[PDB]
């Protein structure tokens, strides 16, 4: 079952999604995703996706239930067993992902950022913490 965090009114420049977990020693894929509302289908303003199997992290984003132009990570700074500390902050001209103690990836707004209310994590992980700050 998926982590869903409502966020009603919407994200900023200036918010940071700390999320703070560990990779199952069994895993192959988990993402985080920031949706554009509650229904199925919502668009996706950023799908960030660690894939342990294939070796990369996948950046993308979904509209009308397509997916966009993948972007990519360097490597893949997970590790099955392992814990990890991801921050996704936003600003005015995109996504900044951090992971352990550097920047990771930055991504272009491609949705309007105040569209976004919902943060979902998914997949293989395993999570004990998702905050907003």
């Amino acid at each position: 079952v998926p982590h869903k965090s409502s966020l009603p009114e919407g994200i900023r420049p200036g918010t940071v999604l700390r999320i703070r977990g560990l990779v199952p020693p069994n895993a192959s894929r988990f993402h985080v995703n920031l949706l554009c509302g509650e229904e199925q289908g919502s668009d996706a303003a950023l799908h960030f996706n660690p894939r342990l199997d294939t070796s990369e992290v996948v950046f993308n984003s979904k509209e009308q239930g397509s997916w966009g132009r993948e972007e990519r990570g360097p490597g893949v700074p997970f590790q099955r067993g392992q814990p990890f500390e991801v921050l996704i902050i936003a600003s005015d001209d995109g996504f900044k992902a951090v992971v352990g103690d550097a920047q990771y990836h930055h991504f272009r707004h491609r949705l309007p950022l105040a569209r976004v209310r919902l943060v979902e994590v998914g997949g293989d992980v395993q999570l004990d913490s998702v905050r907003i700050f």
